[PDB]
DNA sequence: AAAGATATCTT
DNA sequence: AAAGATATCTT
């Protein structure tokens, strides 16, 4: 299918190359610093023509947002069928050692799940799915990477900004969790577990109904969390309890 | 000086070099998206060698954040004036055609500006001053070319997702202005005005004491402000006062 | 963890 | 504009 030809795409893609350096017209080479900041942007750019490749094959068009701050990066849908659309949202973590936990955000829980209209190319009910593309990259020790420029021919001389990277495709609402991935700019957040559990498909909810009413009714702060629930134990005590 | 050498070796590159896309060990080069989250990380690594280069001419120190949240971008010091250090900021924001009126987030004032080490590489007091590398660029929305990957010996065929880069070297407190740049993030707003406008430093501040004593006691919210001060004319009154 | 930092944009 | 969106990290 779809989603297993671009799982496996990207897994292949992965296993064979690695992203070293922004080049410009006249062939100079500028080295990748090693945050997330632009990581996440590298690991972005590569997957756009895997994502595009693996979709046009399946006879899938893919739009990407024409205005900023709109969810999501893809939007993979055929004509014939405007209602069967797919979201795709690459998301970016790090880890210090390999075998360690990680977590992501996943999105804001205030903005399209709460409003359909509110922040994302199409209306959020024209979507059958949404898939999180994640990369999770081990930091490199070193807190100095290069700070000159190369050319073409010393391409094998630019320190890559990470140890290692690995990738996984996985439903929005199966890695999702149940304590905000953010404060300020209120976000959903992730499972905290191994890089496996994601690819597994481990999370908490029992099902994405569950995942978009916790998300849906989640409060904003602790305060008004204590009087209403804070995890999902307490959500479903909430449920029980007549939704108040 | 090394500010005039900064920007004059900024303002070379900037009109000779221009950014294609990511490149690979393998030598496969991804096009670039046409937002600002992948411009402003583009221009980042593009300037960094440059800043590099004539800081060790001027016998400057350059450290970059060994923390993921902490400003500034580049710090320049020499090891016989270590409370003279210089920081660095480089920031980005697009034009949707060439020479409309822009404007910058300059830094949160609730971080290092309220709290000597909160945020900050070095205790804020150890700096003497906090530039501004301020690029400008008109978008160009992405077409069926940038969606695939290129060779090397294509790099001149691959599309560039922006128009006319322009780029200035200023200090934040010149280019200050009196709105908030963001709510939720509080950060500093620059005046909203026209590319040489900034150059020329036709800020609002009449002096950098006076930029800070506005953003340590701007109000965060509206409500809070109407009683307060909500722009530099409300400042002023307020400091003609008594500060009340 | 919860809350608020990092940079910037939209309505 | 003010307010809260876009992604992710720290503490």
């Amino acid at each position: 299918s779809l989603r297993s030809d671009l799982i496996n795409a990207l897994y292949d893609e992965n296993q064979k190359y690695d992203v070293c350096g922004i080049i410009s017209a006249e062939g100079k080479i500028y080295p990748l610093g090693s945050d997330t900041k632009v990581l996440s942007t590298i690991f972005e750019l590569f997957s756009r023509p895997i994502i595009n490749k693996i979709a046009e094959k399946h006879g899938y068009i893919v739009e990407e947002p024409k205005q900023q701050n709109h969810y999501p990066d893809f939007t993979l849908y055929k004509p014939s069928e405007p209602n069967k659309k797919i979201a795709i949202d690459i998301k970016t973590t790090y880890t210090n050692k390999e075998n360690e936990k990680i977590k992501f955000t996943l999105g804001g829980y205030t903005s399209f799940i709460r409003n359909n209209t509110k922040n994302i190319v199409y209306p959020f009910d024209q979507y059958i799915a949404h898939w999180i593309i994640g990369y999770v990259y081990t930091r490199v020790a070193t807190r100095k990477s290069s700070l000159k420029t190369y050319n073409i021919n010393e391409l094998n001389e630019i320190p890559k900004p990470y140890k290692g990277v690995k990738v996984f495709l996985q439903d929005k609402w199966v890695i999702a969790g149940d304590l905000a991935g953010s404060g300020n700019t209120t976000n959903i957040g992730s499972i905290h577990a191994h890089y496996k559990d994601f690819v597994e498909g481990k999370g908490i909810f029992d099902s994405e109904d569950e995942f978009l009413d916790y998300w849906r009714n989640y409060e904003r702060t602790s305060q008004l969390r204590n009087d209403k629930y804070n995890n999902i134990s307490e959500y479903r005590n909430w449920i029980y309890r007549g939704r108040k």
